[PDB]
């Protein structure tokens, strides 16, 4: 059986609700759990889902250049696959492999409706409304590495207030938007899930970039290209779209 | 130096307009030519651009299983790369390799404005308005293979009328929409180029599927993963976005 690392993130991966105790893979449900099941149907592998220990997606540390999160688990061969909303990025592709994308997305802004804020630039040009992102994720890394003035300014702001504006999880960021004057830089796919359930919230502006979620594998894994082929089949059959419809309702 | 196969298709690849006759790589410009130039800078290769001889993207003969177009050029190792609006598909990924996508898109419908036609289903349930797609491309292949009722029905319509409703190129299909009661199934990226320039035309409905364009290589090529990393570099620095804005 393949060891599959993943992370709790609605509506991709969550704990299934039952009146009775649940065990093994049956504990989990969500878009990525359905994806994993479909991949196993096509490719014929068995698997064991395990939540990532540190609860992080994956980032490289400045000083010791060590990785954390699901990325680290693949690097160290503690997992065979990462099936999660894991963004395919330049720096990650240098240390792990990824299937082709099963979903495409971009960074955008989650905030309230009816305000004068209409873009990242509007946030960058002020300090009254705090804004931030998930710590040690692809969104934070985008801002940290950007040479675009607007985003460079936004990183300077977030970095100098790390403790107060960066959050541990999307759920924490979403809660901050709901309970304080705060705008959250996060992925558009997940924004769509939030805005269909919270009618006072909206995406602000467009997509700031473009990226895909892919299944992660250790570098050189033979499963990478097989999973790509299975994803392409599921897309063309209309199955990924049905799965998106099911979980984003 | 690498041999790069490609295909004429606005605004991805076109012949540069000029008074002085042009030679070799100078003959070409477009989104995909800019992409090729950026990839060459990052990876440090030189290249010769050659248009695909048979003028096709690539499909498999369903009797003997032989391929044509750019896909065939890669299979036969007649080109090192295909840099073009070449859709990454299940059937192609089994015979060639692709970089990760530099652009994402989906099949949709090009038609005229002001009608009650709002979806593929609306087209499928009638015959007065003819519809078709490019022969031997990914869009046609999607319909040919689909188990989805509506799309299976549309394939029955298109295949039975192959001579009259399938076209050799996007340009031919677009001209048909402009000059007759015809709706053209084509890729949303290319629709966007067209509707920005022809105000009487519009996309009908949403995306019917989702796919990306990738740089093609022969199976097992070491350039594949290198080009993926270069594409990710270009995306992250904002260049792919600037490239699309320039050509659209
Ligand atoms: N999906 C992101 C985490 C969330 C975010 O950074 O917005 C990643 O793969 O790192
Ligand atoms: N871009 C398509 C051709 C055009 C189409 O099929 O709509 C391909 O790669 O085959
Ligand atoms: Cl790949
Ligand atoms: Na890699
Ligand atoms: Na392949």
């Amino acid at each position: 059986s393949l060891i599959v690392t993943t992370i709790l993130e609605e509506p991709y991966v969550l704990f299934k609700k039952s009146d009775k105790p649940l065990y093994g893979n049956d504990r989990f449900e969500g878009y990525c759990i359905d994806l994993l099941r479909e991949l196993s149907t096509i490719l014929g592998f068995t698997y064991e889902i395990r939540l990532v220990e540190d609860g992080k997606y994956g980032a490289q540390d400045d000083v010791n250049g060590q990785w954390n999160g699901m990325v680290r688990e693949l690097i160290d061969h503690k997992a065979d696959l990462a099936v999660a909303p894991l963004a395919i990025t330049y720096v990650r592709e240098k240390v792990i492999d990824f299937s082709k994308p099963f979903m495409t997305l971009g960074i955008s802004i989650l905030y309230r409706k009816g305000t004068p804020i209409d873009s990242a630039d509007d946030l960058a040009k002020q300090t009254k409304i705090e804004y931030g992102a998930v710590e040690d994720g692809a969104t934070m890394t985008f801002f940290k590495k950007s040479k675009i003035s607007t985003y460079d300014k936004m990183w300077a702001f977030m970095s100098s207030r790390r403790q107060s504006v960066l959050v541990k999880s999307n759920e924490e960021g979403i809660q901050r938007v709901l309970t304080s004057d705060y705008a959250f830089l996060m992925e558009s796919t997940t924004i769509e899930f939030v805005t269909q359930r919270n009618c006072n919230l909206t995406q602000i502006g467009g997509l700031i970039d473009s990226k895909g979620y892919g299944v992660g594998t250790p570098m050189g894994s033979p499963y990478r290209d097989k999973i790509t082929i299975a994803i392409l089949q599921l897309q063309e059959e209309g199955k990924l779209h049905m799965m998106k419809e099911k979980w984003w309702r």
